[PDB]
């Protein structure tokens, strides 16, 4: 299948084992920004669901399938590949909805639906939006969407902006310099110091930050879920030209995302920006190997290239340059293994 | 057809060795001065056991233990490591000018081919509750390369268990599961999964430290002699116990820690993770009862701790506890692979 | 009679036995807030008693009748159905007020009075105000009240407000976990865990608390004793709509009450709010079996429904929901069986 | 019936409402002394239950019937008059003992049991042993007992001892002196002080105390449950002659009780003595209206006369004299309404 073609068995076993735990469902369900906003998007656009046929890609416990029911849906197909599907079935029965919700265990790339649907709902966003590569399953599910169909969420905006954080940058060499000692119990470790540094800079940093560290208006890369195909996400090239508002050293790029539910009654937004209440997605920062000096008025131009990998994530390639000086930096990051720095 | 692959799901093995390929994880283990300092003491203080001898280091990681044997005069050390950390070991061997003595042999100890039998095997195979990761079986499997006159460092391993009281910990876990009693979470009835939630939450071993005064009886000890034991002995580990209660109150579970002894020719050096000893990165492990048991001072608490090795490099743990006077009984299952790090 | 029709004899026996004890009269009288405020309301409004006919419903030891005598009342009929009525007569004689205070033994729904009165006085408030159902006896007595007569107290305000208090929550959940044991002395009790949680959470929690646990401004439900008819208190439906001020878990609703003595000279208030000095009424809190979550700005809507029962108390029904999310909590309470904490 | 002829209906309604609460069953079941001893006496005398027919009088939740089944009883009739019987039926079904335990809802004086039983078990002791007058229901059930049957408990002993507690005696007047003031908000209350004093003295005090306040070895009155008839408890005249071990003022009499399970294998004792762990029965003390001075070696003689009343309790008539001096005091207490003083 398409899923197994793009995924190492080892990665998938652990991925779906992780999501079979109720404590993880509870974690996602207890994010009120997430759960609240989805419920509002669906209920405030009841006309997009009333008496319609719905598909819920990766329903977990089925919470989004119940909001669709509250909105007046006629039939909801809830697809879930982990063992959480067993618990979703229990909740459909205990809530007297077996007539309107059908739980289909399995991967959305492999199950079969009995009819086409009017709208697909899902929550496929990972870290930096794209982590987990579940947006490809969301788009893959469009093979069941009528030409009339809508997508909830409808679009996705990735935002990237240069930041300054001297203490975050310095923390990397503080940790790596453990290896730069010539007699750790009589053993000279210094030969591995460069490797340790490299390892730390290859981790995206997951936490939040004061918006004042940002040095320029963000650049926006949009994914239109109504028009995009799975292949469009195998290689995501994000060019950027930042016009610096403050002078200082740029230590990397900060990432966040928004999604919009574009309904017939209104559009509802779900934002993980550092200016909005915190969510379980936090924000993501990718450091440059060497900081770049820029002054207010200069331009910072380059590209952020995301290359999907068979571990359900992306290899990140960032190259940036101050146009007025030619000073250049880059970095390679493995989004699968981020550093969770939040306290 | 290797012994390792026959007892290990591929998915678990891949992630296991990816996890230990990280230098940041080597740092965490090496920076535990109790671990690294005691291992060096046991080796250097028993240098006669290593002078001009052949050594095998099972799971050398970065190679620290192999360096200790080189300091003690070992004639030749074979350092086996299956993760990509093996290549980092080689770098340290070259930069420390020990290429004539330390031979890194990459691969699994169940699959490599050593050129000769060895006088002594050294390893640090202890996980949480001693037995997690199932590396003791690889340690014992390596005895096929050990001369009949040889030794094991560590030589024996003691598992200690004792009953404890801690209502806050018990209520802390039951609090998390009350989420799934909700009759109307955003209008959805979750109560049907309250049973499934409590089972999942009370399947998690609690890894952290605690005050020794929560222990309500003298610990029971279960000893594994690594010189005598056979690989197959660790597929099923049955630990009966009978505690003489020193205090009255509620028994909320059993606490677990372990000691290992390096029984050398010059002296025996002990490495302990007991709560009366300085904290290590192993901490201590506590298994909770879903329903606490009451006992008075003078009563006896008896039962069995049974560990069944699973294909995911861990153990499924069943604990049955009974106060003999009243017949009050508590049966509990725990997934040692997925613990709650509470510290 | 009206009283016997709405009261199991079994309840009435114990009820009036309880109030026949001097020790229980000492308890109420030593509440200086209660006793001092009643005296202040009566004496400050002495013109509403000067040379007037008075009726004191459920006088107990007769303390309120003496206050009316101090204010110049010409004649005070003091009705008391327990044996305490004879103790009141002793005090009337020892204080040399036989010319002004006339103890009438019996239930106010069954005694005859020589004449009509100008003002009724009484202390009929119980826990959560309505417990004991004496407000109906207080209102029933209005058959003896002249037109345009006054009522002391004149009105009663009930205040509701959501609160957060996880300790009280898992405290009542702890007691209930005893019935989850699958082997108590070898016996599986778990089949009764549902009945245990229900029973334990039907008990109102009577105690005081810090005002900072309240999550919204209180909602007020007023009872006008001058206008209300006793039948109005058989089924009390109190709608509420709170505007949440803080985000967090709502573990239930807190109840207190104030009464106002609206006299000719002055309006005197007697409050049992948590912002005010504690009284023997304390405050009341009704726990949800499952807490509700709400963010600051959300609205919590529902109704508190009180159905009076034949045991001189009420069956309480509280249904509350977070309007934005549909999170709903339905809970029942037996006001007759409180938990003094 | 016999129950209704000796009980006022108002008293009966509140009595069985009280015991319909699970919270009250837990209160008695959580007394380890009560529940642990009953279990011990039944199991350690298993020969008195194996393949026998049993009657549990006032089973409550049925805990004692389960103990009887643990001992191997063939058939157990469990009689309970309150609505707790329906809960007992649930536990019988949930413990898979519907073939051994049959719950009979109703009063033991009124229900119809088909056959004679081999042994009757019950926990009918109240404050001072006799409060609640349930011992008469226990003896009344002997109409179903074979002539060779047994009773668990077999016998009951009530112990009387003189005590000194100046603080307790004075506490009465401090409370009653609230009324001895000429202007309480302008009201002379002093006319009711005598009535307040009398009221406090008619109340037995339920709480514990330090054994050191006892001034003589206790006097013991025994009820042999195999021999007694329920009519023997309508009027219980207990003559006492105490030999004073200490000199001082005697303020009243203290009461506790023991019961013994005289089985075929052994005799097990359940004590509520002040020298033993505290139970939910505490102890009881009745004050003299005037204290009596007695020297060590003197004798304090008199009678404690308990007269049953229609409120499932007793009126207590105590009369005491110092033989050597001729000083007398007495009191007449209402056991149905005690003063709970324990803190
Ligand atoms: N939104 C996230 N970042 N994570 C939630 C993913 C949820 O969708 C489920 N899921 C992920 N991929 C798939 C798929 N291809 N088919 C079905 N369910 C899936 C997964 O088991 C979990 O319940
Ligand atoms: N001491 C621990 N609890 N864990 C450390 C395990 C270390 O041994 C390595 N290791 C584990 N099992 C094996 C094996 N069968 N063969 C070789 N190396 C192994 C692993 O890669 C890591 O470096
Ligand atoms: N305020 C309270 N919570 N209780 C006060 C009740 C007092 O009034 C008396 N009382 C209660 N109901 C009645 C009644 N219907 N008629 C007369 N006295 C009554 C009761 O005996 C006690 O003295
Ligand atoms: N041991 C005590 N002091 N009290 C226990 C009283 C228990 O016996 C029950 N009980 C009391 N009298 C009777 C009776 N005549 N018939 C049946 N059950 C009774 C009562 O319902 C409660 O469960």
């Amino acid at each position: 299948s398409v899923f197994s073609e793009r995924t190492e068995e080892s990665s998938a076993v652990q991925y779906f084992q992780f999501y079979g735990y109720l404590s993880q469902q509870q974690n996602m369900m207890q994010d009120y920004v997430r759960t609240g906003t989805y419920q509002r998007a669906i209920l405030q656009n009841h006309t997009d669901f009333k008496d319609k046929i719905v598909l819920d890609v990766g329903c977990g416990s089925g919470i989004l399938s119940f909001f669709a029911a509250q909105a007046g849906a006629r039939k909801i197909y809830a697809v879930e590949a982990s063992t959480m599907a067993q618990h979703a079935e229990v909740l459909v029965k205990s809530n007297n909805l077996t007539d309107r919700i059908v739980v289909i265990p399995g991967k959305v790339e492999e199950v079969s639906l009995p009819e086409q649907v009017d709208i697909i709902i899902s929550e496929p966003m990972g870290y930096m939006l794209f982590n987990e590569r579940m947006l490809e399953s969301y788009l893959h599910a469009k093979k069941y969407l009528k030409p009339s169909g809508n997508m909830f969420p409808t679009i996705g905006d990735v935002h990237l902006a240069p930041f300054t954080d001297e203490q975050l940058y310095m923390e990397q060499f503080t940790k790596a310099n453990f290896w730069y000692q010539p007699s750790f119990h009589g053993v000279d470790l210094s030969a591995l110091r460069g490797a340790a540094v490299d390892e730390y800079f290859r981790q995206p940093v997951v936490d939040t930050f004061d918006i004042r560290i940002l040095m320029a208006k963000s650049v926006k890369y949009t994914v239109n879920f109504l028009e995009a195909k799975e292949g469009d996400l195998h290689r995501i090239e994000i060019p950027f030209k930042f016009h610096m508002l403050h002078s200082g050293l740029v230590h990397g790029l900060a990432f966040w995302f928004d999604v919009a539910f574009i309904g017939s009654i209104m559009t509802v937004w779900l934002s993980t920006a550092p200016t909005e209440p915190l969510t379980h997605w936090y924000q993501v920062r990718c450091l440059f190997q060497s900081p770049l000096f820029a002054k207010a008025g200069d331009t910072l131009s380059g590209t952020c290239l995301l290359i999907a990998n068979k571990r359900q994530s992306y290899d990140i390639s960032i190259v940036a340059q101050v146009d007025q000086t030619g000073s250049k930096s880059s970095n390679l990051l493995d989004l699968k293994n981020p550093f969770f720095r939040y306290t």
